[PDB]
Order: structure tokens, then sequence, then C-alpha cells
């Protein structure tokens, strides 16, 4: 069980967190730089956060072994209550930076001091060399990071895997970072960063789709087993084609080459190849659903832990849903296509991946719990 | 221990409770009815329930055996956690009121509403007659209330003669309920019932002393000891002496009768001698404190459970000092001694009289268990 004083820190913060996002609606309801896409990143991390501690919860409540599938220790773990309590702190944080922006409390201070700062102490916690807060963890977190992102140089684990498909769910902050980048460098045609879009821009949207992809041809390279990984790369590659098919339809629509209409076509043609492959491998790979041994439960895995099939096929649904549209808010993201549009759906879909991520972690530990569908241990 | 459930709401009720206090601060600061008479109640019965769920803690960790002071069920006690989780909810429902006041956010809603629900709800929860939240506990303090209220007609235990003494520490809460009665009955003369003085109010103001001394008088014909029941009856008397000289020369002020000077210089006499006899009842006999017994503790009594003496010593300054403090209120608040100030002494004076008797109730009980100090056990 957590300490007392830790529930009682998760529900203070939780608490804090209510009333300050009831008090950020009613300013913007009743009440220079684009806040939404500011915040965005700092929102998805905290929900991010929330997610994983409830996964960790269902998972600790399923009896699935995530300490044994992460590696872990079993000696010392982290609770959910301690990610409820680190998620609750920085929704604070980052609440009161918003209402700083919104309303300018201070006038010396500038309104983007607010955010720097924010994002600031967020990556000071988390690589804070002293061991006052979750040092063990943070840490280990680190030594995670480093390798995912080192993905050909050292080999892949599950954690590494794991860690690499929740940043494919997170690159919308990575394309908030470089459009923040391109808008001190030329706003401070104003909305030229908007406007127009460049190769650098697609490299950063499929940045974890290319960790994942070198992950996945590592493995081959150790396993010398072709089919999944090879299939896993296709998957993950599908999105390279889809970015750049789409990057190049939207700048031969800035300058008609005769080209415009093809590339719209491979667009929309890998578009849908993408969202088919994810899915596919998440429904019948990730998940391990849809087998033939299965016979009392239909479209499920013959063994499933979690109590009620209903999750499962509301799982299904929803995977889809949020596949398509995920693979909608990329598009939108990567490139100028729907110009006005653009941004809110990015911002309407960012939470709706990050929900689908969580319930394909769910799912995913579930599956690798039950069999060795990641084929990471012996 | 408590729940961990428990521990959360605690949590997000001090969180809530926190953020609402700070934006009630910001609206007071940027910002037909006396606000402040209506919700000094709920504030010192909130102030008065955290406080209480502190010496509940303190009990614990001490080992004073309150339970069996107060004679409760040693299956089923009321943890502290769950009075600071009924204080923040009150807590949390008073200053939603007082901001609903403030802002006046529904038009058609009159103002005057907000604050009576709010003080309705809590008399529907005091006595809910479904079995919930606390409903034992609830029961048992409706019954201790009517038996201290019909004090001469039940004998006097230690619950009983506490809870009285409660009473007499929450005194400014009748008060105001009386004062608000004569402002709907009459102002609704500007300030009449605040310009002008009446009896009524100065018998309101002695009724937790009237409990108090007919309580006294009940034991002393039941055991027959005269000393100590006499001395305590006598101690509350002289408050009804105070405040009867204070009225006579309030409403002398108003209507010159020559002897003004006279009754000024009684109720000074008065005043005195009330706050001497109560300082030394509570430092003498309550607290058992300056027993000659003691060697190596002074001015304490020989056994001291407490871990510091240090804790001894200030709980007896700040004694001395309230003790006057609260009779200085209780003058001010009878009668129209101090009509421009008058109001704000009290406030800031009603809140430090429910923290002395905190300290009371800690070091009384400390006693009680050490030594049948109120002579309640065989
Ligand atoms: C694109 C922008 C950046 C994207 C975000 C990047 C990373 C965050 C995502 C996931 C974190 C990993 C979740 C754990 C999964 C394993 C299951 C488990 O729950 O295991 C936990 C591991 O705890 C963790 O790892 C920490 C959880 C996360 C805490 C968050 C820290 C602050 C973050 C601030 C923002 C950082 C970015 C800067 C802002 C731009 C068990 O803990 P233990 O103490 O047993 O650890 C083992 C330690 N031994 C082995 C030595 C005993
Ligand atoms: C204008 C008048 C204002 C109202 C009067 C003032 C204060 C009322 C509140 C508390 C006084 C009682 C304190 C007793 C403490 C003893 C030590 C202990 O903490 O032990 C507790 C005492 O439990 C209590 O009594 C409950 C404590 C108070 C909880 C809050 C109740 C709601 C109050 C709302 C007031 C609304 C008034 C509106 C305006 C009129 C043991 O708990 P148990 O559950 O074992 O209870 C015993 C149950 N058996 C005997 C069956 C096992
Ligand atoms: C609204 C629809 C589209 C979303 C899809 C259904 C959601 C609500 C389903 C999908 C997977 C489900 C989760 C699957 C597993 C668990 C673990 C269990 O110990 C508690 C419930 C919990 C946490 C479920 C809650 C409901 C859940 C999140
Ligand atoms: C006004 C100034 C001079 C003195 C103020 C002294 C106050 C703060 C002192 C008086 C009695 C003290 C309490 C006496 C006993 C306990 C029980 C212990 O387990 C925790 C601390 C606690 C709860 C103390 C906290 C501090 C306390 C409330």
């Amino acid at each position: 069980p957590a300490p007392a004083w830790t529930t009682f820190r998760v529900g203070l913060f939780c608490g804090i967190f209510i009333v300050l996002n009831i008090t950020l609606v009613l300013a913007a309801v009743f009440k220079i730089w684009p806040l939404i896409r500011i915040y965005r990143g700092g929102f998805l991390l905290i929900e991010f956060l929330f997610l994983l501690g409830i996964n960790t919860y269902g998972w600790r409540q399923a009896g699935v072994n995530h300490v044994l599938i992460f590696e872990l220790n079993p000696r010392s773990n982290l609770s959910h209550q301690h990610l409820f309590e680190i998620a609750g702190f920085l929704g604070i944080l980052w609440c009161l930076s918003l209402l700083a922006c919104f309303f300018a409390p201070i006038s010396v201070i500038p309104t983007y001091v607010y955010p720097l700062a924010l994002y600031g102490f967020m990556v000071f916690f988390l690589i804070n060399p002293t061991k006052t807060f979750y040092y063990k963890s943070r840490f280990w977190l680190l030594k995670l990071l480093f390798r995912v992102f080192t993905a050909p140089f050292h080999k892949v684990g599950f954690a590494d895997f794991w860690l690499a498909d929740q940043l494919n769910s997170l690159s919308v902050i990575l394309m908030d970072l470089e459009y923040m980048i391109c808008f001190y460098s030329l706003e401070l045609e104003s909305g030229i960063c908007h406007k127009y879009t460049y190769g650098v821009r697609a490299i950063v949207q499929c940045i974890p789709a290319w960790l994942r992809f070198i992950q996945c041809l590592r493995r081959y390279r150790d396993t010398k087993r072709a089919f999944p990984h090879l299939v896993n790369a296709g998957k993950y590659s599908t999105t390279f084609f889809m970015v750049t098919f789409a990057a190049l339809y939207s700048t031969h629509k800035e300058r008609g080459h005769s080209d415009t209409m093809v590339f719209f076509y491979l667009w929309i043609v890998f578009y849908i190849i993408s969202s088919c492959y994810t899915l596919i491998w998440d429904l019948k790979m990730d998940w391990g659903l849809f087998d033939k041994n299965a016979g009392e439960n239909t479209f499920l895995r013959e063994e499933i832990v979690y109590p009620q099939k209903a999750y499962y096929y509301c799982a299904i649904i929803e995977d889809v849903i949020l596949r398509f549209a995920w693979t909608i808010q990329i598009s939108i993201t990567s490139t100028t296509l729907l110009p006005h549009s653009g941004d809110i759906i990015a911002t309407v879909f960012a939470p709706l991946e990050v929900f689908r991520r969580f319930v394909w972690n769910f799912f995913r530990l579930e599956n690798e719990h039950l069999n060795n569908c990641g084929e990471f241990r012996a």
C-alpha cells in the first residue's frame, strides 16, 4: 500500500488542479503567442502520466506481472499513487503558468516567461541530479530514453520498445517544439511557419516511427526472424511514405507543377495503407486477439485476464476509430493540408491518441504477460 | 489506519478549500447584509472541527485514552482524518456560499439565500435521519447536545461538561445568530440593533456559562463536594456579573442616569475577577499543572505525557493572554462598548478563543487521563 501522506498529497494536488482548471475555463469564457500550441505538450504529458498511473493500477489489479515484463526491481516499485501525485503536481504548475500568461499578473516579467519556466522546471525535475524525488525511477527512465533514442546502437528490450511506442503516441510534443522554434526564429508574411512547410517538419513528425523502425531492424538482425520484425518495419515506414507524400502534395499545391494531384492520390492511398497496417498490428499482434484457439471468447484471445469482454470489444472499436483519427492528425500537423482547421483538429485529436495509447498499453501488457508475443523473454 | 480513500478525500477537500480561500481573498481585495456576522459562525465551526481532528490525533499519539474519558465505544472511533474531511467539506461549502454572495452569479436568486441554505445544509447534515456520513457519531453528538442544554435534568459526565465548555468557547455563534434575527426583524433607524443594546443580548451571551454553572450545581447536589463544584460555579457566574454590568453601563450611556461611571468601575472589577478566576481554574485544576509533587518539571505536574515541556509553557502563556482576550471579546459583543471597532475586534478574537479552547482540550484531556481531575471515574 502507498503511504498515507502520499495519498493525501495526491488528493490535495487533484483538488488544486481541478479548481485551477475551473478558474482557467471561467477566465477563458469571460476574459502575441500561440498559447494553445505552447501548452498542448504539457497538457498531453500530464494526461499521459495520469493514464500511466491508471495503467499501473489496472496491471496490478489484473495480476499482470508488469514488473517482470519491464524488468523492474521487484523489491522497489513505483505505485500508481506516485504517478498520480507527479501528474497532479505538474498539472498545478501547468495551470498556474497558463493563468499567469492569461492574466500577466506581474508586468515586468513577460508572458512567455511562465511557459519557459514551466517547461524548464519539468525538464530539471526529470533530470534532477539530487535524489529528492523518485530518483531511482527518474534515472531508470533517463537510461531507457537514452537507449531508445539510440535505437540501433543498443539491443532492444520490452521497455525500449514500449517507450518508443509511447514517444510515437507523443509526436505532437515534438511537432509543437519544432513549431515554437520556427515561431521564435521567424515570427519574433507573418504566419510564415504555419503557411509553409519543409522537410525538417516531416522529419520531426516521423522521428518516433524512425526510432521504432530502427529498433525493429536491430531486433531482426539479432534474432534473424524476418517475418515479424520486417512486417513491423513496413508498418512504421508506411508513416514515412504517407508524410512525404503529403509534404509533396502541399508543396506542389503552393506551386503547381502538374504533379499535385499525383501526390494527393499517393498520400490518401498510403494513409489508408498505414491506418490498416497499424490497426491490424495492434489488434492481432500487440493484443493477440482474433486468435483461432479462442473458442469461448469471440474475436478475443482464449485467455483474458480482464473481467469483461465488453472492455475488449470497446477497445477494438476505440482502436480503429482513434487509429484513423491519429493518422488524420499526423497528416494535419505534418503539412498545411487543411489550413484553418488543422490546429484545432490536432489539438482535439492528440488527447484521443493519448487515450488510445493508454488502452493499447493495457492490452499489450496483458498479452505480453499471457504470451511472449514480444519475444523479449527466454 | 484510516482508509486510503478517506485520506484522498481529505486531501482533495483541503486543496479545494485552500484554492477557494485564495479566490475569496483575491475577490475581496479586488472588490445590504452583514456578511461578516453571517459567515463568522460557519468559519468558527469549521475551525473548531479542524482543531478537534488535531486534538484527536494528538490524544492518540500521546497515549491519552480519550476514548475511555469520553466513554466512547472502543470498537467504533472517529479518526482525526474523518474530522479533517468533514471540516474541509464544510469549509468548501462555506467558501462557495461566500463567493456566490460576493459575485451574485444568479440574478433571479436573492443574495440572502446563499448563506441560509449553506447553514441549512449543516443543520440537515447534523440531523440527517439516514444512516450515512458517520451517523452513529452524529447521533451521539445530538444526544450529548440535548443533555447539555437540559443540564439540570441529567447528571453531568465528562462528555457533557466538555461539550458545555466547547459551547462556552463558541458563544460568538449564538451572538451572531441573535444579531441576525434582530437585523431581520428591525432593519429589514439604520443599524438599530448594532447601535443599541438590550437585555436579551446579555441573556444570549450567558447561555453557555449558564449551562456550565447549572451543571456544576447539579454535580454539587449529586456528590455533595462543595469546594470544586462551588468554586467552578462562582467562576462561571463571574461572566454573568461582567456581562450584566457591561450591559447596564451601555444602557446608562444611551440614557444618562448619572451612574455610568459606577457601572464602568464595577464592570472593570468583575472583568478582572472573571479573567483571573477562569485563568487560575484552567491552569491549576483543568490542566493539573504547577503541582507541588513535581520536582523535575517546574510549574508543571509530576507526570507529563507530551514530549515537550515547552509545549506546556507555551500553552500556559497563550492561555494567560487569550483568557483576557476572550473576556474582552464577550464584553464588547454583549454590549455597545466599541460600536466603531467592536465587530472587528470580536471577529479577530473569536478564532483566537477557539484555538485557546483547542489547547485547553488537549491539556485537560491529558490531565484527566493521568488523574481524575474531573472525578468522572471511580
Ligand atoms: C516528447 C517529449 C517527452 C516525452 C515524454 C517522455 C517520457 C515520459 C514517458 C514515460 C515514462 C515511463 C513510464 C514508466 C513505464 C514503466 C512502468 C512503471 O511504472 O515503472 C516505474 C518506472 O518509473 C519511471 O520510469 C518514472 C515514471 C514517470 C515519472 C515522470 C518524471 C517527470 C517527467 C517530466 C517531463 C519530462 C520531459 C520534459 C518536458 C518536455 C517503476 O518505478 P521504480 O522506481 O520501480 O523504477 C525502477 C527503478 N529501479 C529499477 C532502479 C528500482
Ligand atoms: C451553534 C451550535 C454549533 C454546533 C455545536 C458544536 C459542535 C458540534 C460538533 C462537534 C462536537 C462534538 C465533539 C466530540 C469530540 C469527542 C472526541 C472524538 O473525536 O470522539 C468521537 C466523537 O464523535 C462525535 O461526537 C463526532 C465528532 C463531530 C463530527 C461532525 C458532526 C457534524 C457536526 C455539524 C454541526 C452543524 C451545526 C449547524 C449550526 C447549528 C468518537 O467518534 P465515534 O464515531 O466513536 O462517535 C461515538 C459514536 N458511538 C458512541 C456510537 C461509538
Ligand atoms: C468510450 C469508448 C470508445 C472508450 C473505449 C472503452 C474504455 C472506456 C475501456 C477500454 C479499455 C477499458 C479498461 C480495460 C481494463 C481495465 C482494468 C480493470 O481492472 C479496471 C477497468 C479498466 C481500466 C477498463 C476501463 C474501461 C476502458 C478504459
Ligand atoms: C501563542 C504562542 C506564544 C504559543 C502558541 C503555542 C501553540 C502553537 C502550542 C500550544 C500547545 C501545543 C500542542 C501541544 C501538544 C501537541 C501534541 C503533539 O503530539 C503534536 C504537537 C501538539 C499539537 C502541539 C502543537 C503546538 C501547540 C498547539
